[PDB]
């Protein structure tokens, strides 16, 4: 990791802010944008080697869908971790903000890249255990990358991860995580058919107002989510084969990629849409 001297970090803008620190978007020394985050003066032990933990994994990638590290304060206080700076922010809340905005083959370029991280996360032997839009960052050129990484602090973390009769964030993770604590890059296909559905759909809440105990009754009876809303078949396919109760059928991260490079390539295999079932019946004379 590179050690980065204060004076060459100006935070401007707070983006994040939580008990034990922020995140600021700055400026690090041409000047360039960062992401800056804190750790505040009486951390614990636990909190340092959790929080220089993510700087840690995370210098160990290089790749254009991960977030980058460019360096670390350690030497002195508060401690710092400093990254590339996403212009656009959290995957979820941008959808969210952008509805309707883009192609289906953005989209599912987004799909791909997002895929590509995970690919290669799984193949360096890393398991996310909280895969979701809210954990994928999007840069100006739509490029979106996997972040937040670390061991227990990633779920102890997210608000969305919560005790189960663990601390899982139940709508995005697969069964065998929920029921015996197994996380594997195969239960981290099955958020990523979430995150698929999560991008076609422009952010909506998976399951809806279901709670966490009728999700996972839901999914034990073999519901599934319902097709977004022009949605390609073959994207609806993949997310759906994501989805298989048994971790050893679901694809690998590099079948995922395959697909998703082939439908984009032959592009007009993105416009036979899955048919969509309408909650609503209108009807006109
Ligand atoms: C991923 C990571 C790990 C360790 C340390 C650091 Cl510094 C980072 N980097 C980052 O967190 C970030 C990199 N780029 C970022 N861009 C960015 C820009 C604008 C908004 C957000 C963002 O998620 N902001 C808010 C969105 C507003 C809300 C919901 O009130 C709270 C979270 C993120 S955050």
């Amino acid at each position: 990791t590179t050690e980065i001297h204060p004076s060459c970090v100006t935070r401007q803008k707070v983006i994040g802010a939580g008990e034990f620190g922020e995140v600021y978007k700055g400026m690090l020394k041409k000047e360039v944008p960062v992401a800056i985050k804190t750790l505040k003066a009486g951390y614990t032990e636990k909190q340092r080697v959790d929080f220089l933990g993510e700087a840690g994994i995370m210098g160990q990638f290089s790749h254009h869908n991960i977030i980058r590290l460019e360096g670390v304060i350690s030497k002195y206080k508060p401690m710092m971790i400093i990254t590339e700076y996403m212009e656009n922010g959290a995957l979820d809340k941008f959808l969210r903000e952008k509805d309707g905005e883009f192609s289906v083959l953005q989209l599912v370029g987004m799909l791909r890249g997002i895929a590509a991280g995970m690919k290669y996360l799984a193949n360096m032997n890393y398991v996310h255990r909280d895969l979701a839009a809210r954990n994928i960052l999007v840069n100006s050129n739509l490029v979106c990358k996997v972040s937040d990484f670390g061991l227990s602090r990633v779920l102890e973390d997210d608000p969305e991860a919560t005790y189960t009769t663990g601390k899982i964030p139940i709508r995005w993770t697969a069964p065998e995580a929920i029921s015996y604590r197994k996380f594997t890059s195969a239960s981290d296909v099955w958020s990523f058919g979430i995150v698929m559905w999560e991008v076609m759909t422009y952010g909506e809440r998976p399951y809806w107002e279901l709670s966490n105990h009728e999700v996972m009754k839901a999914i034990n009876d073999g519901f599934r989510l319902p097709t977004p809303m022009d949605c390609p078949s073959a994207i609806y396919q993949l997310m759906m084969q994501c989805w298989q109760q048994e971790r050893a059928r679901r694809p690998k991260f590099a079948d995922i990629v395959s697909i998703l490079d082939k439908l984009i390539r032959a592009p007009d295999s993105l416009k036979t849409l899955a048919d969509f079932d309408p909650r609503v019946s209108i009807r006109l004379p």
